[PDB]
């Protein structure tokens, strides 16, 4: 009942990790929006609550890559940590757009997010996929 | 198999409901920078995925409230009803503002929802932890 548990926890640290990458992203926007309304304090606050949120979804990530062992998985594994890595650069230059208070820039990287986030939700729904496959067959 | 399908039925209609949930909300900050920068058609266009993905992750979470009958679950049930109830509140608050276009109505709510999404992160965890256990307790 250990590599049930341990499957649980690959599931987790999955969901866990695109749950908090959007809001990591949602959260630069925000601070953008605070920016141009004249609150630099709480456009500082909503920047490190993106990159706390974002250093947690890719120690999730890592975890999870670390943690995959199956022949099924790990393939999968190393396509959604390098896709994850396209994702922080584009939220990392979307914090550097609200650096530079350049709107046209932020909306070109913010473009390059919802790209590199559309390909993580594929990769996660066949790492799920899998996962449970893995589970249900251990049960049976 | 049939009882543990339906576990699997219910963590997806969460993990699912979650995931629509914040990227709804996640739309409307970045409708509202669209439209500070002049890209309304843009922006327009992200309040309509925000609107569709509002209502289907609350039908999920409807669904997933009135299947969770077993008692180690009605209780977190009920508090994700809540939760997200007022998760929708201030996304909407959040639409609102956006359309018209008010950095201070937005100023309002913009905390009100991201604070709900962490609680969300949250009972999402407790949630699928407790029908792991009723799946392996077959």
């Amino acid at each position: 009942i250990t590599e049930l548990d341990q499957t649980a926890h690959q599931s987790d640290r999955l969901n866990n990790a695109l749950l908090m990458a959007i809001r990591s992203s949602a959260n630069v926007s925000s601070g953008f929006i605070e920016q141009l309304g004249g609150h630099d304090e709480s456009a500082g606050k909503r920047m490190a609550l993106s990159v706390e949120l974002n250093n947690k979804s890719q120690a999730l990530v890592d975890e999870f890559v670390e943690n995959a062992r199956e022949p099924a998985l790990r393939g999968l594994a190393t396509e959604l940590q390098a896709t994850f890595a396209e994702y922080a650069k584009a939220v990392a230059g979307q914090r550097e757009a609200t650096r530079q208070r350049s709107l046209e820039q932020y909306f070109k990287v913010n473009s390059d997010a919802g790209n590199a986030m559309g390909r993580l939700q594929t990769l996660r729904q066949q790492l799920v996929t899998t996962l449970s496959e893995r589970g249900q067959q251990i049960m049976l």
